[PDB]
């Protein structure tokens, strides 16, 4: 029966928009959760938002017949330069159902047999690197698996190498790509856009994009132009045909898609990365479980394709990551009809929801009392696990496409990591989480001591 809601503190007329004036939002959205509960309305001039953080509303508010995604502000900022690719678009856009029919083949868990072997390169140039520092040298753990996720997706994407194994400043193509990133998300804060002296920033916003659409249209010309076939994302693009309308992708969406690949997969997949190997280097009987396992099962120099799927242990190690900190960690619906959520809050056309789904992987109800506990073995029998309670890569059919890629990628490295190095927490370090669109953990350094162990080819 109709209940109320609360709503954090206020400041008139900014509403609740400083309470968001911080560094950290989403872990600030999680403690005026704790303290309201499993809704609450925040308000900001202009818009009301209602965040959800447990599984007995998240289920309801996961049926796609009275729930579609919606274009938070967001990723309507982020669309000026990822345009209409599949992150971006609305579900009843045109080019939505068109890239998602031809591409979803293309990411499926038996397409990553064709990708496998071009991230074994970027794997082993990783692993190659770290058998190279001298003994008074420590690894940057998130620096290192970014420039490992922008290269595979790079290589996988298009076919072309950034070598950021190879250099200290990235490849001006990343440099501008991290910096719209950073615009796009600076615009949210800036409750006073478009011109006093942010016009110098809009000024540079626009050469970013200049720089990113310039190298991505560049490839395509050329790959059309030559017209050979190799086994990355853009030749099953080139030669797609949608089954439902009969017609290919249009260059300027294909460029999108890339450009969304980039900015979908490679903070969140690095992130993963490095929020698991903090949590196996903390809990060091995690630790030496999944070393074993990797040991055991990766016993060629090269891993191949059914080796990295026989990595059982190291998969509940990503999930258990993903459960305590969620890369991307909140998603947004909005009411197709009215309706009412729960049997007692009322909802109108139209009005957005957000999961946090940190708060979600927190719910006591679903997961027990050790909430807040690193244990692998939670996952060990996954069917185990109620209807929506572990939501990671969101939801239906607006669900993460490179689902399938970032944990294979994510079980390949890491099961390679743990194969070939000890690792030591060589400074005690305390997680500080740094939040951008996605979270990571900022500072983390380790030491790693090699096995010696040949790794091949
Ligand atoms: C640890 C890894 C990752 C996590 C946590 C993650 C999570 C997500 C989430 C939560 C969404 C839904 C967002 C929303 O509803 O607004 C999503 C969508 C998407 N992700 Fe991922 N992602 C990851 C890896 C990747 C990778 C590697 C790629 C691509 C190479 C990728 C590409 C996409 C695309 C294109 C969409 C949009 C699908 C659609 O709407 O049709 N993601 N991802």
């Amino acid at each position: 029966t109709i209940k109320e809601m609360p709503q954090p503190k206020t400041f008139g007329e900014l509403k609740n928009l400083p309470l968001l004036n911080t560094d950290k939002p989403v872990q600030a959205l999680m403690k005026i959760a704790d303290e309201l509960g499993e809704i609450f309305k925040f308000e900001a001039p202009g818009r009301v938002t209602r965040y959800l953080s447990s599984q007995r509303l998240i289920k309801e508010a996961c049926d796609e017949s009275r729930f579609d995604k919606n274009l938070s502000q967001a990723l309507k900022f982020v669309r000026d330069f990822a345009g209409d690719g599949l992150f971006t678009s609305w579900t009843h856009e045109k080019n939505w159902k068109k890239a998602h029919n031809i591409l979803l083949p293309s990411f499926s868990q038996q397409a990553m047999k064709g990708y496998h072997a071009m991230m074994v390169d970027i794997a082993v140039q990783l692993v190659q690197k770290w058998e190279r520092l001298n003994a008074d040298e420590h690894i940057e753990v998130p620096e290192d698996m970014t420039r490992l996720t922008l290269d595979t997706i790079g290589l996988c994407g298009f076919n072309y190498r950034f070598n950021s194994f190879y250099r200290d400043q990235p490849h001006p193509f990343i440099t501008s790509m991290v910096r719209a990133l950073d615009e796009a998300m600076n615009k949210l804060q800036r409750a006073n856009p478009d011109d006093p002296a942010y016009d110098e920033n809009k000024r540079q916003f626009q050469e970013d994009i200049k720089v990113m659409n310039d190298l991505v249209d560049k490839i395509i010309a050329d790959r059309k132009a030559s017209g050979e076939q190799s086994d990355d994302l853009l030749t099953h693009m080139l030669n797609g045909k949608d089954p439902e309308t009969g017609e290919p992708l249009d260059d300027e969406n294909i460029r999108y898609q890339i450009i969304t690949f980039l900015i979908a997969g490679h903070e969140t997949t690095s992130g993963l990365l490095s929020f698991a190997l903090y949590f196996l280097v903390k809990n060091p009987h995690v630790l030496q479980k999944a070393a074993e396992e990797a040991a055991r099962v990766l016993v060629d120099p090269v891993p191949s394709y059914k080796q990295v799927k026989q990595l059982k242990y190291v998969g509940m190690v990503l999930n258990e990551a993903l459960r305590l900190w969620p890369t991307a960690p909140a998603f947004s619906l909005y009411a197709k009809e009215d309706t009412v959520l729960g049997g007692e809050y009322p909802l109108e056309k139209g009005d957005e929801l957000m999961v946090l789904i940190p708060q979600l992987h927190r719910d006591k109800t679903i997961w027990g009392d050790d909430v807040e506990e690193f244990r692998p073995e939670r996952f060990e029998n996954p069917s185990a696990i109620p209807q929506h309670a572990f939501k990671p890569f969101g939801n239906g059919q607006r669900a993460c496409i490179g689902q399938q890629f970032a944990l294979h990628e994510a079980t390949l490295v890491l099961g390679m990591m743990l194969k070939h190095f000890d690792f030591e927490d060589h400074t005690n370090y305390e997680l500080d989480i740094k939040e951008t669109l996605t979270l990571k953990p900022e500072g983390f350094v380790v030491k790693a001591k090699s096995k010696k162990i040949p790794l091949g080819g």
